[PDB]
RNA sequence: GGAGAUGGGGAGCUGUAGCGAAAGCGAGUUUUAAAAGAGCGUUUGUUUGUUAUUAUAGACCCGAAACGGGUUGAGCUAGUC
């Protein structure tokens, strides 16, 4: 992929950069993607949430 | 490790060939003298998320006289001193 790269003074450089695969996928999905998110949500309770 | 996903950790589980109780045998096993017959065979996947059902934990929930253990009780009242 193209690209390119920035300075401290908030510049592009000269030169431009291409990258090579291994984070590039050609197939598609979601559902994965969607219970991932979830999955993130959670591990956040600690169970205060109680009653008698 | 922001108590995180995750990374590591393959311990184990499913299916991968089964027959039965077994010595064991094995695309055959056991029953039988049977190479007779019959049975079972003759791979057809795994892990999660989800829904419903089912199993135990009070498990839709309300309800009794119940039972057991402990405890206050002679000033009402019974008897006695």
């Amino acid at each position: 992929a193209k690209l390119k790269l920035i300075k401290i003074d908030g510049s592009f450089e000269t030169e431009p950069v291409k990258l090579s695969p291994g984070l590039i996928a050609k197939e598609l999905k979601q559902q994965p993607v969607f219970d991932a998110v979830l999955v993130e949500q959670a591990s956040w309770r600690q169970g205060t949430h109680s009653i008698l």
